């Protein structure tokens, strides 16, 4: 938008910390797991990133898109990573009703440390902002989506491709 | 303001509440988004239960024996936490319950702050147990030694009925 | 055995190595502090990227560009600098990348005198490419002309592809 | 003369300097890389703070704790170490430190040959902490016995204070 970048039910949201472009090469984070150990950029070594951002899995939408994300995308060839600003707890059991425990889920809720580092906090909110970034194994960016109106999908297709023909 | 986790030490951040003061004000969310404050519940007594997370077995328990045990016709029971409202939300449609207030200070650690029980490393809030009466004199308050054990439940129900 | 750094003139201290010359040995550490030598990668063809300090933007990219591009199958890809062993480790931690060998010359310059590329004045090592084949014969060399300019990044790889 | 560093023996090198000295001159680097030296902090009190590398556990603490507890209205607080001004320069960004003097000896070993704290082994400085008063005497010194150990840091600001 002309003010700021996206909308959240409509209302004009700010993106705040690091812009990230594709092209870019992607920053460090650090990031909590289900269990409270920390997680960094450097864990997923040599891999492929599909990193799919939500504001919160326990809202229909993001539920939606960790599952499509997860299901699509090719878990032999490289990683798909779901990161929000829910608490460890809910993400974990968000997982275990689920029954899906090949999913992984990580929280930034602490520090803001991904949000910050990739461009993507909602100020108003402190929710991450409904995104997609598909990185190499060299950690080039090579594909990003911020979605405009936060309540909307991502574009699937278009992120499953770009992380595919890697 | 020392305590543990999981006997890990943990710094307390935000004002010392004592018994015997005043609580103050705080803004925190409603399930859905709407903000609320202290005032919202002017001429009340409260029982405010503070709880790490509401997605863990104590903190489920806690929140669910307090509000069976203390009296609603009587006085308001509160729950507060750095949970998302959505987990909130989705806590009390598993429990089946719609007589359960829940409160998240995820955004600005208002109540937190206020009240003294961030736990600075965690970004959660601590175990702890403040009941004010009509007036908002904190009439008793715990804060629980190790954050994984239960809060004194018969003290604080007793403190509150006893209002 | 002169380049400028930022247009200032900087004079080259060490042994000048030229393209037909067999590679001198040297000592290093590696992110651990553990001693290596250019033996401890005897047999494979070597692409060894200098730099003066990973901390900055242009020896960063240098870094990356050197590592993704390559093939790592039937060679290896060294990078080395004045930084600190902690430096080199953290700096590898914040890149994510996987199989990027980086080495210390911070505590004798061992390799940057037995190479010819100490930047006397700044005790940091001069931005240079060297290309060894498996016998360790020098069949590249490049020392940027200016410091703060990229190296010639397509000869260098080409050099190691034709090995 | 003799310390530990992970239980091994390590050798100091320099000068030694004891309480009752007054303080030798040096010249370090700032992040920018401009020559600093004891004549740029005449007039203050000095706590010096030094560290194998603020890329370390240990000395990344010993360099919060020292500046956010010291008073800064009221003198200096130094950080001195053998890292590159450039991860000097990258650790004060990435945590977010506006307020923080980290000033490199990479280059000489200027400080810690004229303080007695080069670890000869390492090419690193040895844990130590100095206390210069306004008049450049010395009147508080550690070096820390095993260098994984933190100084005593309520013995420095005490004398620090004191002055």
């Amino acid at each position: 938008g002309s003010m700021t970048e996206i909308t959240f039910k409509g209302g004009p949201i700010h993106l705040k910390g690091q812009q990230i472009n594709e092209g870019d090469f992607a920053p460090d984070f650090t990031v909590l797991d289900n269990d409270l150990n920390q997680v960094t950029l450097a864990d997923y070594a040599g891999k492929k990133k599909l990193i799919s951002v939500v504001p919160s899995i326990d809202t229909g939408v993001c539920d939606q898109q960790t599952r499509k994300f997860n299901s699509d995308a090719s878990k032999e060839e490289g990683i798909v990573l779901t990161i929000s600003a829910d608490l460890p707890f809910a993400q974990k059991r968000w997982c275990a009703s689920a029954g899906l425990d090949n999913v992984i889920t990580l929280s930034d809720h602490r520090d803001l440390s991904f949000g910050e580092n990739y461009g993507v906090v909602m100020e108003e909110l402190r929710l991450l902002a409904r995104a997609v970034f598909v990185l190499d194994a060299d950690n080039k960016v090579v594909y990003k989506e911020i979605v405009s109106e936060g309540t909307d999908f991502p574009d699937f297709d278009a992120a499953l491709a770009a992380y595919k023909n890697i």
